[PDB]
């Protein structure tokens, strides 16, 4: 049995990075931000200034691909596609922002009570982030917290 | 990629009975009631009345595993463990309660705001239903859904 990532705080070499995203997504995708996060996900929030710099305000987003429409789920799979097509040379670091986007994504798609399309973050994801870049952005957490602990 | 089970109608061949509930658990344990499901979680729902009526009422089980306490988790599984050791031969129906039962718990902790509790029913669900006992379970509910139906 895997560890619940609520409350977690390390990010060991056995916990598994998409595991921990699913989690991630679930539980700010259903609960939201209203709730105590491990320093785990504590470090995962932060990706939200990455995205909000390279893709925009949340708010331009949700008006530019009508996120609250019933075509806004798959207007966001087709913008995170036009993202992989696009960008040339594709980093770790896009993949960072491309995380917090899907954070803020589904922030709105919580308010709005449409819960289960918090699973559309991970179809992102899965489309976006492949195992190498999983494992950097694995690396990138760790190193953060063990600066948090020292 | 699964459907989501939310808000979905049917129960097919393809759906995994185990995913099926591990979704049922995740959206009761966090979201609660005061949410539109689909037909197959709405009968699912239905086993409520079937752990009451087998294992008592939750303000009866509440209090004797004390399921808020620090040891709730603990408690219930141990109580699991017990109820399948009392019982002299598993049936279908024994199990269908066991899955209310875990539905009535896990609303005691959402509301107490334990919300990584509901992991455990899952690991209640892996100690007292087998592969076996899951068909039969996904069997009557099909059935049921047909009725629903006409």
């Amino acid at each position: 049995i895997k560890p619940d990532y609520l409350e977690y705080d390390d990010l060991l070499d056995r916990d598994e990075m998409f595991t921990i995203l699913e989690e991630y997504f679930m539980y700010r995708g259903l609960l939201g931000l209203r709730i105590k996060y491990g320093r785990l996900f504590n470090e995962i929030k932060k990706f939200d200034n990455d995205a909000e710099e390279q893709f925009g305000t949340i708010e331009e987003l949700k008006q530019k691909l009508r996120l609250n429409s019933e075509e806004g789920a798959d207007n966001f799979i087709d913008y995170i596609k036009v993202q992989k097509q696009d960008i040339v040379k594709l980093t770790v670091y896009d993949c960072i922002s491309m995380i917090g986007l899907c954070a803020c994504v589904v922030d709105v798609w919580r308010n709005e009570k449409l819960f289960s399309r918090w699973k559309y973050c991970l179809r992102a994801i899965k489309l976006f982030i492949n195992d190498h870049m999983l494992d950097k952005i694995k690396s990138i957490l760790q190193n953060r917290l063990v600066y948090v602990e020292m």
